[PDB]
DNA sequence: CGACGGATCC
DNA sequence: GCTGATGCGC
DNA sequence: GGATCCGTCGGGCGCATCAGC
């Protein structure tokens, strides 16, 4: 079935109005994003934070429209040393940041690009782009020591602030986020082993996920779809980008929300409002 | 990774 | 400099 | 014998490199 996703709920549980919006979206290629117009895209939205993933682009290579964006002056870019034009990732911010930080504790030794962490006044925002288990589950054990590493970095973070993470988890947590759940079952994003790791983030951290907390029934509501075979205009996809949540941030959730409509990469963004 | 062919379930 | 092939990963 | 399960196959994207010119 085709999703269409509930009107934006600006207002928290209790009342209080949005002062937050914090999008994220893995691009897919941010040279070709910006060429397919998600800049344009960006704009109307006007997000406070803005998180980007798989730039596949070193911060030199950056189209110049990335420095016409006024409203989102302070950028952050991570790309990995060995291998530029895979991963990479992005954070950029209406207000600067007190600090930013790169990687999940040795990127200085092995800069991947993967993770760009940013403190603000009330919270602590991490952007992650999650590494893939691969065709035929070739580097699945690896993935599996990534979310076991991922998991104690996002523990051990030494501020008391509450904790946003987002962006491309790659992982779709349960059946009812993805349109094939029993034929994926060995297929990367959906094996017992990352669907049992990203359990064990929500448990260990520990987070909510704030899309499935407003709408824990709804199905079909999916941020990703295979180029191939014209899934996206079928809605067969995948829910693998995600806003987690602090336990003490949800009375302060107004909305979650999957832009299905907006094109330029395989995946759509997603967008959380927060009444901070 | 979804479409597809083929086997299995009652 | 530019195109289109191939290779790689998603 | 319709629904479901299960394994195999062909391949849309973006970007780096390479060959040719
Ligand atoms: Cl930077
Ligand atoms: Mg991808």
């Amino acid at each position: 079935a085709l999703y269409e996703d509930p009107p934006d709920q600006k207002t928290s549980p209790s009342g209080k109005p949005a002062t937050l919006k914090i999008c994220s979206w893995n691009v897919d290629g941010l040279r070709a994003w910006i060429k397919k117009k998600g800049l344009d895209w960006v704009k109307e939205e006007a997000p406070d934070i803005l998180c980007l993933q798989e730039t596949k682009c070193s911060e030199n290579k950056l189209p110049a429209e990335l420095q016409e964006l006024p409203g989102l002056s302070h950028q952050y870019w991570s790309a990995p040393s060995d291998k530029e034009g895979y991963s990479g990732v992005g954070l950029l911010s209406r207000q600067c940041p007190l600090k930013v930080s790169y990687g999940i504790g040795d990127e200085e030794h092995d800069q991947e690009g993967r993770v760009i962490v940013a403190e603000f006044d009330s919270f602590v925002l991490v952007t992650a782009y999650v590494p893939n288990a691969g065709r035929g589950l070739v580097r699945l054990e690896y993935r599996q020591r990534w979310d076991e590493a991922f998991r104690k970095f996002l523990k051990g973070l030494a501020s008391r602030k509450p904790l946003v993470l987002c962006g491309d988890l790659n992982v779709a947590h349960e059946e009812i986020d993805l349109r094939n759940p029993k034929g994926n079952k060995k297929n990367a994003g959906f094996t017992p082993q990352e669907c049992q790791g990203f359990g064990e983030l929500l448990q260990a951290v520990p987070l909510a996920d704030s899309f499935r907390h407003l709408y824990p029934n709804t199905p079909y509501a999916y941020t990703f779809w295979t180029y191939m075979m014209n899934a996206r205009s079928k809605n067969v996809g995948w829910r693998l980008d995600y806003f987690l949540l602090s336990h003490s941030l949800l009375p302060a959730l107004c909305d979650s929300k999957i832009r299905s409509k907006a094109l330029g990469s395989d995946h759509c963004p997603i967008t959380l409002y927060l009444a901070l």
